[PDB]
């Protein structure tokens, strides 16, 4: 029947994982959202003329490496790797998130998009060119977003869907 895309949103505390997912799926911006609340979000969408189902895990809570957690992340088809453009530590953590994706999927060829969120803010601390260079070194797209204004948000998620489609060929 209808194709379902299983996406996983990862990244450090406070980068906007929840805000991005709730904006895309529930059409509003949360000014704050408890960092322990983890949910799968679902919506039917049309992407490049294809009607499909998005099933998006907004990861939260604690870092942990039980076999069950590994296996749950293994079911993800594509990963949105989010940092905030005013949080250098969140950008420095991206390497770690990519390595865990590669470990559980046992592949360097996993659909992934690098997302620099909070683009609406002044006084960024992560240079866009440094982020582009990191994405270039991984061979993945890089997209700047604002969960607050929704600039780039749908583009970022739809780009990940397009990468999953491509990987299926
Ligand atoms: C504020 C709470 C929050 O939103 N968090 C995001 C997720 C839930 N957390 C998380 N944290 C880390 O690393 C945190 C940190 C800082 C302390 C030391 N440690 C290492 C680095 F320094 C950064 N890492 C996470 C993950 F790697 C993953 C994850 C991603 C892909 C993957 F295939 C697997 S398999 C598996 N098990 C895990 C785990 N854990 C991953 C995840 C995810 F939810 F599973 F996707 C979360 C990670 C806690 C805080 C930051
Ligand atoms: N200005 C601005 N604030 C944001 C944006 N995305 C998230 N936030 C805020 O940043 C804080 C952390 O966001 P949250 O989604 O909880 O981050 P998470 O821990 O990664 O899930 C919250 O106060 C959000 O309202 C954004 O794009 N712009
Ligand atoms: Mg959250």
């Amino acid at each position: 029947g209808m194709t379902e895309y299983k996406l996983v949103v990862v990244g450090a505390c406070g980068v906007g994982k929840s805000a991005l997912t709730i904006q895309l799926i529930q059409n509003h911006f949360v000014d704050e959202y408890d960092p322990t609340i983890e949910d799968s979000y679902r919506k039917q969408v049309v992407i490049d003329g294809e009607t499909c189902l998005l099933d998006i895990l907004d990861t939260a809570g604690q870092e942990e490496y039980s076999a069950m957690r590994d296996q749950y992340m293994r079911t993800g088809e594509g990963f949105l790797c989010v940092f905030a453009i005013n949080n250098t530590k969140s950008f420095e953590d991206i390497h770690h998130y990519r390595e865990q994706i590669k470990r559980v999927k046992d592949s360097e060829d996993v659909p992934m998009v690098l997302v620099g969120n909070k683009s609406d803010l002044p006084s960024r601390t992560v240079d866009t060119k440094q982020a582009q260079d990191l994405a270039r070194s991984y061979g993945i797209p890089f997209i700047e977003t604002s969960a607050k204004t929704r600039q780039g948000v749908d583009d970022a998620f739809y780009t990940l869907v397009r990468e999953i489609r491509k990987h299926k060929e």
